[PDB]
């Protein structure tokens, strides 16, 4: 049992990650704002660390994470000696406490983000719009489109992916298409059905760009940059045909004749069929051409767009709770599944529920609304608030404008 280390290290390390940065939100702002926190425990069951900071803040933590908490100084729960009522929870203005429930969640969505915004960066991998074929008497009939072709900038805007391309086609014609051999055009113009287009595997020649070590492709001969110019005396064009002659022989042999270095092999491959169907052949080799793209972002505009999912998470969080009342394998997504759970916990844990975060939002509101001594200083902060947007907001639309000086007739 090996695989059971690695689930059970990414488990811990998730949940782990998770509750610290839930309780480091409420413990940071709660120190920012001037509360002096008494116990920032982690995990449930015995502590298996425990170390006391300078300020008396005892950080521990058990080997089960599935939950945390940070006591701060409070009268409600135990005796506040007259040299630390400053620093207790209780004594700050109610905007103050609000600010330090409301922080764990905002951490988690923060965390949300950030994590996005870093996949984001080291590359995301996408399927090629690659346009498989083309339907009669339609609008791409006449114009008459490529067999066979991926899109590359459709009225413009350049797109690497197939929802990307639905994205520009309901942002709004011109299809910037790129066929095989010859170079791109732009053509005089499911969703796909109203202009009679249809997507699917990508298409290319029958070049051979991996040999997995010890596949029957390797054991008969075949090697990177091979041309499989025919298959059982049959010359063939695509590498759909290709894989066409792999899985409809599995297990029988096949004598290929490959253009290798300028000349012509002759080669025998038997291809084996796996476990989960031995019907279909296979023998182990990835085409010469790509048929992944990868999306790229800048990190400034990675944060607003990992922004942007944590938005689209949570709408469809708030879908799924109102009716219950491509593949990127690697590491890369194990981080997106750890975001996710974030924004899961970062909802669940603001309901209003009474023990939980949002419990305590509606009491500290229901506070507030009991208590006004005071008139028009509600709305003074009302304004100081704004200000600050209105400032904020401004620098960066500032710094915006000057960073469009910092890029810039030839032909
Ligand atoms: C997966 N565990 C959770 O989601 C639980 C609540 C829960 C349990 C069961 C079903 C649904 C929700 N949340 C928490 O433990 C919060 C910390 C998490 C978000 C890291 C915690 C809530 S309070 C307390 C929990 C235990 C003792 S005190 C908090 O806010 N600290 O600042
Ligand atoms: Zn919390």
């Amino acid at each position: 049992m090996t695989d059971f280390l690695y689930s059970i290290f990414g488990l811990l390390i998730l949940l782990g990650v998770l509750v610290t940065f839930h309780e480091w939100g409420h413990y940071w702002v709660a120190k920012k704002l001037g509360v002096k926190a008494l116990r920032f425990s982690v995990g449930f069951g015995k502590p298996i660390w425990g170390r006391t900071n300078k300020h008396g803040t005892e950080f521990v933590i058990a080997p089960i994470p599935l939950g945390g908490y940070v006591r701060f100084v409070d009268e409600r729960e135990g005796e506040v000696a007259e040299a630390d009522l400053p620093f207790a929870f209780n004594r700050q203005q109610v905007w103050k406490r609000i600010l330090i429930v409301l922080a764990g969640p905002m951490a988690n969505f923060l965390l949300a983000i950030v994590v996005y915004a870093a996949v984001y960066m080291m590359g995301i991998a996408v399927g090629k719009p690659f346009v498989t074929n083309v339907l009669p008497n339609t609008v791409a009939a006449q114009a008459n489109f490529p067999e066979n072709s991926e899109i590359l900038s459709v009225d413009g805007v350049q797109v690497k992916s197939l929802e990307d391309a639905i994205f520009a086609f309901v942002d709004h014609i011109k299809v910037v298409v790129k066929p095989l051999n010859q170079e791109p055009t732009t053509v005089v113009l499911t969703i796909f059905d109203s202009l009679g287009l249809g997507f699917g595997r990508v298409n290319g020649e029958p070049s051979l760009g991996l040999v997995a070590k010890d596949s029957p492709a390797e054991k008969g001969g075949l090697k990177v940059g091979d041309t499989v110019v025919s298959v059982n005396g049959e010359s063939i064009s695509l590498w759909s045909e290709f894989v066409s002659f792999i899985e409809n022989n599995p297990g029988k042999p096949l004598e290929l004749i490959v253009a290798r270095d300028g000349y012509q092999q002759p080669l025998v491959v038997t291809p084996e069929a796996n476990e989960r169907d031995r019907t279909i052949g296979y023998l182990g080799i990835s085409p010469a051409f790509q048929g992944y793209n990868v999306i790229n972002y800048g990190f400034f505009e990675s944060f607003g767009k990992g922004a942007e999912q944590t938005w689209v998470m949570v709408e469809r969080i708030g879908s799924f709770l109102g009716k219950l009342i491509t593949a990127q394998a690697g590491m890369v997504a194990f981080l997106l599944y750890l975001a996710m759970i974030s924004v899961n916990l970062g909802f669940v844990n603001l309901l209003p529920i009474p023990m939980l975060d949002g419990g305590h939002l509606m009491y500290y509101l229901v506070e507030l609304v009991r208590g006004k001594p005071v008139s028009e200083k509600i709305m003074e902060l009302g304004m100081r608030v704004g200000i600050i947007l209105v400032l904020t907001i401004m620098a960066i639309a500032l710094f915006f404008d000057i960073n469009r000086i910092n890029q810039l007739y030839f032909q």
